[PDB]
């Protein structure tokens, strides 16, 4: 049958689902190693920005996993995503090695802006700031896209870029008790945290797998952002953002946690 991973219950996605919020009518770009076609996924489109590589054909597994968390289908198989009806686009910016270049990340961000994406999930990062990155972060945002980015996995009391950027919602990871995960980068520019430990999701070769990483926390917020937008169609990126942070369960220290745990019930009241 279908299983509901611990993180989707934790984020309280089902309660939102009970009120009919599935993420329908919302377009989500996933900037990653690609998305492979899988029985429990609905991929609407995408593009590849990797010299040498397809799109949806993920040679890594990381993008496929990420997308699983945001939207794997509510059915009697595999898993269930936060936003089971969200329109997924595979924006391939990282190759099978799982690395890219800031330009590949920037042209993906351009794609989203020119394609009308409501959400942009960037489960990637660098210790280094980039001019080409915050610019694209910036256009995407004028164009109405909500950039969701991972804090990083060094455990440093600082955050990675694009996350550091005022222009991006920065997402850190918690473990199963709701404590920050050891690798989870915190500090300045940290907006919120979501489940990032032992997260089971969709994976190439029509299988499922468990991964750890702030890279797994990010899709959880992209998902929530989709539910709110379905419920408040008129809202802009900045509105969804502030409401997502404001309805979070405070885990009492905005330095380690930003607002606290994203909360779909609460965020959709
Ligand atoms: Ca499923
Ligand atoms: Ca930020």
């Amino acid at each position: 049958a279908q299983s509901v991973p611990w993180g989707i219950s934790r984020v309280q996605a089902p309660a939102a689902h009970n009120r009919g919020l599935t993420g329908s009518g919302v377009k989500v770009a996933v900037l990653d190693t690609g998305i492979s076609t899988h029985p429990d996924l609905n991929i609407r489109g995408g593009a590849s920005f990797v010299p040498g590589e397809p799109s949806t054909q993920d040679g890594n597994g990381h993008g496929t996993h990420v997308a699983g968390t945001i939207a794997a289908l509510n059915n009697s198989i595999g898993v269930l995503g936060v936003a089971p009806s969200a329109e997924l686009y595979a924006v391939k910016v990282l190759g099978a090695s799982g690395s890219g270049s800031v330009s590949s990340i920037a042209q993906g961000l351009e794609w989203a802006g020119n394609n009308g994406m409501h959400v942009a999930n960037l489960s990637l990062g660098s210790p280094s700031p980039s001019a080409t990155l915050e610019q694209a972060v910036n256009s995407a945002t004028s164009r109405g896209v909500l950039v969701v980015a991972a804090s990083g996995n060094s455990g440093a009391g600082s955050i990675s870029y694009p996350a550091r950027y005022a222009n991006a919602m920065a997402v850190g990871a918690t473990d199963q008790n709701n404590n920050r995960a050891s690798f989870s980068q915190y500090g300045a520019g940290l907006d919120i945290v979501a489940p990032g430990v032992n997260v089971q999701s969709t994976y190439p070769g029509s299988t499922y797998a468990s991964l750890n990483g702030t890279s797994m926390a990010t899709p959880h917020v992209a998902g929530v952002a989709a539910l709110v937008k379905q419920k408040n169609p008129s809202w802009s990126n900045v509105q969804i953002r502030n409401h997502l942070k404001n309805t979070a369960t405070g885990l009492g220290n905005t330095n380690l946690y930003g607002s606290g745990l994203v909360n779909a019930e609460a965020a959709t009241r």
